[PDB]
DNA sequence: ATCGCACGGGTGGATAAGCGTTTACAGTTTTCGCAAGCTCGTAAAAGCAGTATAATGGGAGCTGTCACGGATGCA
């Protein structure tokens, strides 16, 4: 089994479970690998990185809780990684280039 | 393969501070509304003086009955 089918493997699986507190302590855990060489192979497989692309999906679901779900900035920041909404709201100007609530205003 | 270690990148984290937006909790101004209290007015209630044939002593339904002592008080 090539390491091309190991993070096609990856795209799938954590495409449900971006909601619940996923750490990568859980992620190599449950790969059969280690904590760090599970990067190395990572990068030349999709030419992008993984301790981002984890909040790639994250940020991504905060703007699709957003556009459809009513809930707030600062605790749908508790479930994702963050202590407060302060650094949440800092790299959606980053990510989509856009504040966290001027997103729901443009349609 | 299996995995650390490092230089360094990215960040998360802990105060902190930011932003424009829609109401508090401070204090007075305004108007309107209806009284409780005073002043009043007169129709009703309240009070007062007089009435010139002549008239001159209650009882007025009472009590219908018991009988034994003490003090009182004339005689």
């Amino acid at each position: 089994m090539s390491h091309q089918k190991i993070i096609q493997d990856l795209i799938a699986w954590i495409d449900e479970h971006i909601d619940q507190p996923l750490n990568i302590d859980v992620v190599a855990k449950k790969s059969g690998y280690s904590k760090w060489y599970l990067q190395r192979m990572f990068r030349t497989v999709t030419h992008q990185t993984l301790g981002d692309y984890i909040r790639q999906r994250r940020l991504l679901l905060a703007a699709v809780e957003l556009r459809t779900t009513e809930r707030p900035i600062f605790d749908i920041a508790m479930d994702l990684g963050y202590v407060s909404q302060q650094t949440f709201s800092r790299v959606f100007r980053r990510q989509f280039d856009r504040t966290p609530s001027d997103y729901r205003h443009r349609l």
